[PDB]
């Protein structure tokens, strides 16, 4: 059904999911002289020391990497939030060429890819629950561009081989999602959605002013995955990202003069 194609793609979504067309959708430019620094912003902790790794995935749409989300082991807190967001997976969206691939933008400029870390909050006790809420999940978007490789990253890029088509799965333990994080914790935030069907309107979007750099050849292993399953035709899984949505009556805060 959905995807990314032009018969399928963020155009057509609409029509099954007809939030699509929403007033606080994402993802969304980020306009940096427009953005309010807002001194009342705390610092977002991230607590990941405990963090599980369980399972490596490739759903047809990204990877993913899953955690234990049974406990409070990886949790995100403080910033904009109020409780506490256990961390459930992460997963990124990338492009064809180093020109594009990231869902926000930054005054107009795309990155080759975006990091989601997407959280949900505790008092809803379940992540289908927090989707049904405004303040159900956090998600933390981090920029990749092309330079120097990022190490924290390899464990992953290397184990793509065996996840080449949609449904392949394959044990991913004991990664440490801290190695994926810039220096600063400086962020951009605004109430949003998750960027894919559903494309509900249930997340706290923390987006981080610092890129990752991260080599061409690790991005060229997230280009030599596959949108289709095993014995169907060919389709690289490149521009897995959905463009700029409109801003409506939002205003995007930031953490950092
Ligand atoms: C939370 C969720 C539940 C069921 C299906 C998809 C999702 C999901 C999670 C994160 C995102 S994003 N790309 O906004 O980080 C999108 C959908
Ligand atoms: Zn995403």
């Amino acid at each position: 059904h959905w995807g990314y194609g032009k018969h399928n793609g963020p155009e057509h979504w609409h029509k099954d999911f007809p939030i699509a067309k929403g007033e606080r959708q994402s993802p969304v430019d980020i306009d940096t002289h427009t953005a309010k620094y807002d001194p009342s912003l705390k610092p977002l902790s991230v607590s990941y020391d405990q963090a599980t790794s369980l399972r490596i995935l490739n759903n047809g749409h990204s990877f993913q990497v899953t955690f234990d989300d049974s406990q409070d082991k990886a949790v995100l807190k403080g910033g904009p939030l109020d409780g506490t967001y256990r961390l459930l997976q992460f997963h990124f969206h990338w492009g064809s060429l180093d020109g594009q691939g990231s869902e926000h933008t930054v005054d107009k400029k795309k990155y080759a890819a975006e990091l989601h870390l997407v959280h949900w909050n505790t008092k809803y006790g379940d992540v289908g629950k927090a989707v049904q809420q405004p303040d159900g999940l956090a998600v933390l978007g981090i920029f990749l561009k092309v330079g120097s490789a990022k190490p924290g990253l390899q464990k992953v890029v290397d184990v793509l081989d065996s996840i080449k088509t949609e449904g392949k799965s394959a044990d991913f333990t004991n990664f440490d999602p801290r190695g994926l994080l810039p220096e600063s914790l400086d962020y951009w935030t605004y109430p949003g959605s998750l960027t894919t069907p559903p494309l509900a309107e249930c997340v706290t979007w923390i987006v981080l002013k610092e890129p990752i750099s991260v080599s061409s050849e690790q991005v060229l292993k997230f280009r030599k995955l596959n949108f289709n399953g095993e014995g169907e035709p060919e389709e690289l899984m490149v521009d897995n990202w959905r463009p700029a949505q409109p801003l409506k009556n939002r205003q995007i805060k930031a953490s950092f003069k």
